[PDB]
């Protein structure tokens, strides 16, 4: 009644995304229709409409009647944008743009104990004036697939895992951007950890104290050795791989913070450009 919807422009695990207009005030907005309420995601949810962020997609309204969530519209994604850079690449003052924007919504969601869980180039949308921003913050823990962007603690089993599986998250869509090709394309669960182990080496007790006692940790799992890091990003520069190592790193405790990220080297010469978006 309230809405009329104009296309279907997304699906998420919880639910079918349309780009919508409010017949009240003519807002053009994009509206989630939940799938099959808990209590208990309602209070979660409303908590939600409060974490308001430059580089978050604001949750404008909750509608629980006879549940709804109307956001923020934006006009493409970064899937979309990789693939219509592709020939050329995106530009590197635009990649750190964009990861240091980025870095800036996780640092803000991280310091309010809100995790993503599930960061993927189609989560990440973007506008003209050269922003990008996260879709889907606090969704996951609210409501309790693709596995490219899953961080291996995760995928050990790990239960309480932290703010970490973030950046992790990020670390492999910065590759992406830089070489034009997802870092890790698993199409199953032991496929995902055995393409990281491939790259990074499979941890031992050495590089993550703990992780032979994770509950999907298995002794038979093939030893490979680390590859040479220059091989992972080529021609990203000393500063950008050094960065991704340090988002990359195994240990959850070891890895770095968005915070720590947002003073690291490669934001010595930080801009904003403006992407020419063909909508
Ligand atoms: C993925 C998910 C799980 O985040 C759920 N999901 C959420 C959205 C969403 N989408 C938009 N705008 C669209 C962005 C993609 N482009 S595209 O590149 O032309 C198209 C993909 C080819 C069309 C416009 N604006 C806001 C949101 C929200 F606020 F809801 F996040 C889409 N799917």
């Amino acid at each position: 009644e309230n809405f009329q919807k104009v296309e279907k422009i997304g699906e998420g695990t919880y639910g079918v995304v349309y780009k919508a207009r409010n017949k009240l005030t003519g807002e053009v907005v994009a509206l989630k229709k939940i799938r099959l309420v808990p209590s208990t995601a309602i209070r979660e949810i409303s908590l939600l409409k409060e974490l308001n962020h430059p580089n978050i997609v604001k949750l404008l309204d909750v509608i629980h009647t006879e549940l709804y969530l109307v956001f923020e519209f934006l006009h493409q994604d970064l899937k979309k944008f990789m693939d219509a850079s592709a020939l050329t690449g995106i530009p590197l003052p635009l990649i750190k743009s964009y990861l240091f924007q980025l870095l800036q919504g996780l640092a803000f969601c991280h310091s309010h104990r809100v995790l993503h869980r599930d960061l993927k180039p189609q989560n990440l949308l973007i506008n003209t004036e050269g922003a990008i921003k996260l879709a889907d913050f606090g969704l996951a823990r609210a409501f309790g697939v693709t596995l490219w962007y899953r961080a291996p603690e995760i995928l050990l089993g790990c239960k309480y895992y932290s703010t970490a599986v973030d950046i992790w998250s990020l670390g492999c869509i910065f590759a992406e951007m830089v070489t034009r090709r997802a870092l890790f394309p698993g199409d199953s669960e032991i496929d995902q950890l055995f393409r990281i182990f491939r790259t990074l080496g499979t941890p031992d007790e050495v590089v993550w104290p703990g992780v032979t006692s994770m509950p999907d940790y298995k002794p038979s799992f093939p030893k490979w050795a680390r590859q040479d890091f220059s091989k992972v990003v080529p021609p990203l520069d000393e500063d950008g791989r050094s960065l991704l190592s340090q988002m990359l790193h195994y240990d959850p405790n070891k890895r770095i913070s968005a915070k720590a990220a947002l003073a690291h080297p490669f934001f010595q010469d930080v801009t904003k450009p403006v992407p020419h978006l063909r909508l």
